[PDB]
């Protein structure tokens, strides 16, 4: 193959590694945000240490903290406007992200 | 073989050697120009050291640098006009020489 | 008769090209290079068209591109595919103008 | 025609080598050994290149390397693979300089 094939391959590999690095930074920021939210707005019983002792995955801890934050801040008048039902006992993901963004807005306006 | 045949053969051989010498000087100037262009207008990622280490021919290095310079300087409309196509990955040759001449004119007017 | 039909198609194509070149040249260059006055001065149709194309190149395509792409500063004898490239570049220049 | 293509490839290779040698020699040795003035004095291209290489060896490669690696103190008649080794050592010397 001519060198232009690597003129795109060499750049593609570097860009892929850069995107992976950016993803790692994003995950680190997400962990930091979850830690700050759990420390500031949620009880000590929902700490990562005690949850891990009870034996829950890190992603499970993050989604549980997010769910508790949503129930605490976002009222049902928005939970049933986004998730369309009040409780989110088994619900997490994109609606959970929208709801935690709404909860961040809620705490910002509460302060 | 006559005496005039001997003379014309000798002159033909001498002129052929002189033309070969001129071709060598022309290729020398081409390599020097590509080196200067790569050092001045293109990033160090496309350096001759790494491109040679990637096991690619020097002509492939030259044409890759030329294509990068054309994409950087010559506008896409001018590329689509002169080369009749947007992609330059298969346009190496005399059309590429015209494109890099246009890129040199572009950088001269930019300066 | 299909050979003559294709010949007529080519005639229509070149006539449309000539018409477009003349219409843009009248509004771009001058009225002195009009087809009627050039014919009165005694230039054939192809000579008129090539002279108009060369004037268009001299007006739009910069002299640096003339001496680089066409390899000669003088457009007087450059007619051909290089002239086609020059008029294409002139079209690009007037489009961006 | 592929034989001629490979001959042209070898021409390109030696032309690039001549380019590198001349470009570094102009900035390292002097302007008196320029290709134009040497041609005016009447030296062929190969003679010019070998003379420039020998001057590069005399400038970078020390005399002890000359008299041991090449087995002779004079670089006057050492041309060949030994000359290639000497010019590579000179390139090493200028790299470390």
């Amino acid at each position: 193959l001519s060198i232009n094939e690597r003129i795109t391959k060499e750049l593609a590999e570097v860009e892929e590694r850069e995107r992976i690095e950016k993803q790692l930074l994003l995950e680190a920021e997400r962990i930091n945000e979850i830690d700050t939210l759990a420390k500031a707005h949620l009880s000590n019983h929902f700490n990562k240490e005690v949850l891990l002792a009870k034996g829950y995955t890190l992603k499970d801890i993050m989604q549980a903290q997010r769910r508790e934050l949503v129930r605490k801040f976002v009222p049902i008048e928005q939970i049933k406007a986004i998730a369309k039902v009040s409780d989110i006992s088994h619900i997490d993901g994109e609606i959970l992200e929208q709801l935690v963004s709404l909860a961040k807005v809620n705490i910002k306006l509460r302060k």
